[PDB]
């Protein structure tokens, strides 16, 4: 698709078999979701936002579908306002940005 | 142009006479910059992401040119750790998301 930036660019994701939505951000390097379970060991990352840093659990090689599109990449879970799909997982699925 | 996603989309804007990096950043919904002096009215706003909340100055229809690209609107000054173009300039130079 092409995503106009008049709206937040919000798209439905598939993880662990169920839907959620989330929002398209060229300036995250990383993709951080909301509190939820994943499977398999995970490793501590500290990340750093607007309003200062954060504690996630890293998850590694967790397959998503982002609006249709498969990737399997890092998901990093803890408290952020909102599930944020980062570069790791743009690039997966042949994003880029266009003017 | 074509802007790819494997590196941080970083772009030249020039603002208030000055020249600055910046990340367009389709997932933020304000632009906000680090200090810097900029001319008229402004009001304080707290903003939120990532770790919490940060205070800036509000200034309304400041012009800016993004790649080139002129565009006004609202630009928020304050302790950003880093400087982010977001989607209320970024619709006014015609920047979507392709995939
Ligand atoms: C390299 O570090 C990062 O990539 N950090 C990211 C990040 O915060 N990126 N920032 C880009 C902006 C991310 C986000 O768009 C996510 C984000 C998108 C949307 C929401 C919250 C957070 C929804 C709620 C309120 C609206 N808030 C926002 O739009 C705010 C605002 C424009 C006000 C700063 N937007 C954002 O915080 C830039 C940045 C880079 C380095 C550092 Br240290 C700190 C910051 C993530 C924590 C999301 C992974
Ligand atoms: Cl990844
Ligand atoms: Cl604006
Ligand atoms: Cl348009």
């Amino acid at each position: 698709p092409q995503i106009t930036l008049w709206q937040r660019p919000l798209v439905t994701i598939k993880i662990g078999g169920q839907l959620k939505e989330a929002l398209l951000d060229t300036g995250a390097d990383d993709t951080v979701l909301e509190e939820m379970s994943l499977p398999g060991r995970w490793k501590p990352k500290m990340i750093g936002g607007i309003g200062g840093f954060i504690k996630v659990r890293q998850y590694d090689q967790i397959p998503i579908e982002i609006c249709g599109h498969k990737a399997i990449g890092t998901v990093l879970v803890g408290p952020t306002p909102t599930n944020v799909i980062g570069r790791n997982l743009l690039t997966q699925i042949g994003c880029t940005l266009n003017f």
